[PDB]
């Protein structure tokens, strides 16, 4: 969607799982900069504080692309199994369908690859 | 260490605490690509068939640097809390010691890294 003012995305997102998420643009770059939002459930019985993400940049995007952030996105604590929170791009789509053909891929040394994750 | 033999390096890692390991340059790039080796227990009384990662080359260190890569090693499952097998440098060194001095600093954004992830 890229364009979108952080107020008539808010008002798209009281939707559906607390798992959808945007894709943005930022207008606080000046490098132009992407970036998504999504939404939980707070346990008020309503909209959570919703979510976005420090937008991504040409550097960041030079050593992983764009999709493969999102595949992987963590959120992680010290000693609590990590989160995935995407589930539903806009309207309903599962992430792994939207994003699917993008992926990269699917005596010995171990198999790395990059990762993006919070706290 | 740089320089070493994949020889000369196991019989040296028959040291210390399943998490010791060194720093070794590749043999096998022509990029010129860094890469550490450390080690387990297997519990058959003995040494592991110890372990090596992927060389890490410039590209990759672009975009982050090499020792916030080994702050923040992980391997990682399924459903299970990840690890962090990288505690002590060559013959007693806490890791947060050693390249304790290089690391990197420590409605709203949300902070996001990048990091290298095993499995």
């Amino acid at each position: 969607m890229g364009f979108i003012s952080k107020e008539r995305e808010r008002a798209l997102l009281k939707d559906q799982q607390p798992g959808t998420f945007l894709l943005r643009f930022s207008e606080s770059s000046r490098e132009g900069a992407i970036t998504f939002t999504w939404v939980e459930r707070s346990q008020n019985g309503g909209e959570p504080d919703f979510h976005a993400v420090e937008p991504y940049t040409k550097k960041e995007l030079s050593a992983v692309t764009f999709p493969d952030i999102i595949r992987n996105y963590k959120v992680m604590a010290a000693e609590n199994i990590p989160e995935n929170p995407l589930k539903y791009l806009y309207p309903n789509i599962d992430k792994d369908h939207a994003f699917g053909k993008y992926y990269s891929r699917p005596t010995g040394y171990i198999k790395t690859e990059l990762i993006s994750v919070s706290e």
